């Protein structure tokens, strides 16, 4: 088995961000153009799917975390990771 991961880039330096689900646990390393560093999102999940969109020059993230039948969303915007309204029924 292996580790699972999700990929967004934006602008064109580029920004990149890489999520990581390893062990039930999902961490994030950054490129802004000088050398990946490790970003502050960590949040459960075994599987991670991720989205991004600018607003003028303001990036906005949005990671979808699952584990078992329950998928959470987590929404940068620039001032922290907040929980987001995102929900299903699976
Ligand atoms: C945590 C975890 C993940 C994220 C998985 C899988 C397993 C898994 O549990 P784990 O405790 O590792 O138990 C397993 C062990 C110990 C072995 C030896 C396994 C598998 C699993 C099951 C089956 C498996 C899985 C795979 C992939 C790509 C392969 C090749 C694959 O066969 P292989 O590695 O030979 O056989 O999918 P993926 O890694 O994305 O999903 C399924
Ligand atoms: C507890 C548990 C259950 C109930 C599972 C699976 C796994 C599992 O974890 P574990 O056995 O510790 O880790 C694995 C290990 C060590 C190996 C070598 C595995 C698999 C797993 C993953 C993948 C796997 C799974 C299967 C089936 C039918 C096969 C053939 C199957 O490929 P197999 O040649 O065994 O590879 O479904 P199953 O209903 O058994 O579901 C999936
Ligand atoms: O500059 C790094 C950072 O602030 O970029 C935005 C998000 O990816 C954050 O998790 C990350 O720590
Ligand atoms: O500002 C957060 C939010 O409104 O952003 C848009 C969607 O991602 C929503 O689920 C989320 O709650
Ligand atoms: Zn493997
Ligand atoms: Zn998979
Ligand atoms: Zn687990
Ligand atoms: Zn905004």
């Amino acid at each position: 088995s292996s580790v699972q991961t999700a990929a967004t880039s934006w602008g064109t330096v580029p920004s990149i961000r890489v999520y990581t689900a390893n062990n039930g646990k999902i961490t994030e390393r950054c490129w802004d153009g000088k050398g990946w560093y490790t970003g502050a999102f960590n949040e459960p999940g075994d599987n991670v799917s991720v989205t991004s969109w600018l607003v003028g020059s303001a990036i906005h993230i949005r990671v979808y975390a699952s584990t078992g039948t329950t998928t959470t969303e987590w929404c940068w915007d620039g001032n922290g990771w907040t929980k987001g309204a995102y929900t299903a029924t699976n």
